[PDB]
């Protein structure tokens, strides 16, 4: 044990797996951890989910990354510095597929239920969750929800690939469920579907409110919608530094507290830092596309033919600042606006990019140049025809940005 | 081995170069290397660079801090936490010296060749890369690139420091250049040279544009330029959140796309 190779003597346990079938001798055990899953040289790469845990004789759950379950015993992991990663739960990460329309990474492991388990790891215990490079895949009936306050860090590359087969009604359905996440950060993750399908996040009331909740570098793209907000009270304090919701079938920030019939109700104040979104309509690639799912069945991924979208949509909020982010249409999508304000308070824009619309009516009338005069005096009242649609926002400032290439009737419409 | 000290009786490797020369016995061995250079203790320090090791019996390149390689095996770091050092691939650190002119560190160990290495495995593994206190002395004739989505998180007092010599035309070159750094993330990291020459800081088209790069507490100081742009479509949606560009002889912060005669 004196040579310089004498710390391989040492014994390990294999796999996870391994560890639940380990029988202790008493409470006070140290035992090593190589890998969750055991077969890593023959695939030709190195141990993630392994390390250190101490042993009981008492009862627990199996937590599944955390606690190490027997008849009559259970292993518990020892954490270092309050964090720990998603290996550690049994996640596995895979090549990132290209963002082409219905392709598929090319492993398909569902990552959902182990995910699910290190997310209420990291909201019970308060550590810090780390995120490594690659896609983890997503293929479930349920949602992800994270029910509290987080701390989440990725890294550069950190993929989210959500399948929206196995899903009642995959048209409507989040992917992620963020609620009562108070004080929470949640760092580098990119999450996009290939499928015109779904919602990216939602935020609800579902637990609390997401009061002071700050997103850094959440890229969410190829859904129904980007970022839905479809509850009051919700959002109240949250804060976007620089994110990019971008190719979302609609929208790529969808807010809306209440509908008609409703009466008031809305979040204050929201603050948007450096955020873009880009390319977020229905394309002419998107309405005549049909997603084939992994059931081998089709969705028509349009409503009608004379679906239109936009980049961005408020609705009842207060004191909403967008300093200098970027609102354009990249590939040509039907908007009717960049950015629709709808019912909301006091709502500010600092220097923001806009470019490249692509203009249409709600009801799908393509504005052009042709038929210019006709679009005034035909739809006066109607939610579109600019850039900066403002419909009932008292407290409106734009602040001099930079626009260009604007293919509809007017820059900025009040009404 | 019960015993309260019984840990120390485990054997472990000197140094990264034993490393290289320990042939294993088969491809699953765990071996602890306690630093990368041997004889911490007679300099009245600790080890930096140590860590767990396993072997394998292929064919790998040597990275310098990633992969021990040797004939006809290697070995390959354990990363936890996917987070490294810089100390880990070989760079060592120095006092710092005053910002007086023409002001040297006490120790001249040139680190160009270790961070770029460094930097190549946190861009090619997506792994972070931490930096520690001290100045890291640079002089070299090559540029310092990053090529790629990069996460640097130093500490208050990393200080790269940078010597004009050995370069051709001494005068105008970039210390670091920051190219395809697309989301990335470079953090408490404060450069000088003590000298009114070179580029702090130049960020170019080389491998695509710096789309969404977020730069904090990052200070480039006594340069001829501190933050130099002179390409276009580069720096689209770059992000400074508190930076410092102090005492560079010409300007601190010099962005031109175009120049007379080019268009737009």
């Amino acid at each position: 044990l004196a040579q310089p190779d004498g710390f391989d003597s040492i014994g390990r346990v294999s796999s996870f797996a391994a560890l639940r079938n380990l029988k202790p001798k008493k409470s006070g055990q140290h035992v090593l951890l190589t890998s969750y899953y055991d077969g890593w040289a023959a695939e030709n790469k190195m141990p993630t989910g392994g390390g250190e845990f101490i042993s009981s004789i008492g009862t627990a759950t199996d937590d599944g990354g955390y606690i190490a379950a027997g008849p009559g015993y259970y292993w518990t992991r020892v954490v270092n510095n309050n964090s720990f990663t998603a290996e550690d739960f049994g996640c596995k990460t895979t090549a990132t597929p290209p963002p082409n329309f219905n392709v598929l990474p090319a492993e398909l492991f569902d990552n959902t239920a182990m995910m699910q388990a290190a997310f209420n790891l990291a909201i019970s215990k308060s550590f810090k969750l780390n995120l490594s490079t690659g896609t983890y895949y997503f293929e479930s009936s349920d949602t992800l929800r994270i029910t509290g306050p987080i701390h989440i860090e990725g890294r550069p590359g950190t993929v989210f690939y959500h399948n929206p087969s196995n899903k009642a009604n995959p048209k409507t359905d989040a992917f992620m469920n963020i609620s009562g996440c108070s004080a929470g950060r949640i760092s580098s993750i990119n999450c996009f579907s290939n499928s015109y399908l779904g919602k990216g996040i939602n935020f609800d009331r579902s637990v609390g409110d997401n009061r002071k909740l700050v997103l850094e570098h959440v890229y969410v793209d190829t859904f129904r919608w980007g970022f839905y907000v479809g509850e009051p009270e919700c959002i109240n304090q949250i804060e976007f530094h620089s994110c990019r919701a971008q190719s979302n079938y609609f929208q790529g920030i969808f807010i809306e507290s209440f509908k008609e019939g409703q009466e008031y109700g809305h979040s204050a104040p929201v603050h948007f830092f450096n955020t873009i979104c880009n390319g977020n309509g229905p394309t002419s690639f998107a309405l005549g596309a049909t997603y084939k799912t992994t059931k081998n069945e089709y969705i028509k991924v349009m409503d009608s033919v004379n679906d239109v979208g936009c980049q961005a949509y408020f609705q009842g909020l207060s004191n909403v600042q967008y300093i200098g982010g970027q609102l354009s249409g990249h590939g040509s999508p039907r908007n009717t606006s960049l950015a629709t304000i709808t019912q909301c308070n006091s709502f500010i824009i600092y220097g923001t990019d806009l470019e490249d619309i692509n203009g249409f009516t709600t009801d799908g009338t393509a504005i052009t140049a042709d038929n210019i005069d006709a679009i005034e005096s035909n739809y006066l009242k109607d939610i579109s025809g600019a850039a900066i649609v403002v419909s009932s926002c008292p407290g409106f400032k734009i602040d001099s940005p930079h626009i260009f290439k604007i293919k509809t009737l007017s820059t900025i419409k009040l009404m």
